[PDB]
């Protein structure tokens, strides 16, 4: 609109193995960009949240994990001030990988969770601000 702001935060930071609790170190990631992520047009501001797996979804071996993830995240900024009507959750899963074909010939199953980091991630789109 007049300004959309992007934010990217590491899943492994974020939450435990297979988990959608935010750790301690995920909520103050949280706050110190609640600032920036809350300063939206009251009337036409809006907060997605995105959650991401890696192809092999290394992440979590239930299901809804990336969907739960993006709920958590969002009630956690809705209890920090951003209105509800305003902030919706989405499960992305494996779709829009950052890494691309980079890690195609990693086959330990350590070394190519490393590789996968950066796809392991939690998007925040704020229209607006």
């Amino acid at each position: 609109e007049v300004q959309t702001k992007h934010f990217t935060l590491k899943s492994d930071v974020l939450f435990n193995f297979n988990k959608s609790t935010l750790k301690p170190e995920g909520q103050q990631a949280l706050d110190q960009l609640y600032s920036q992520l809350s300063n939206l047009d009251p009337k036409d501001g809006s907060v997605v949240v995105l959650g991401f797996t890696d192809r092999i979804g290394s992440d979590a071996y239930n299901q809804g994990l990336s969907e739960k993830r993006a709920q958590s995240v969002v009630d956690y900024l809705i209890s920090k001030g951003i209105p509800s009507d305003k902030i919706s959750a989405r499960g992305m899963g494996e779709s829009n990988p950052v890494t691309g074909n980079t890690c195609d010939n990693v086959k330990p199953r350590a070394a190519l969770i490393d590789c996968l980091a950066p796809d392991r991630r939690v998007e925040i789109e704020v229209k607006g601000v």
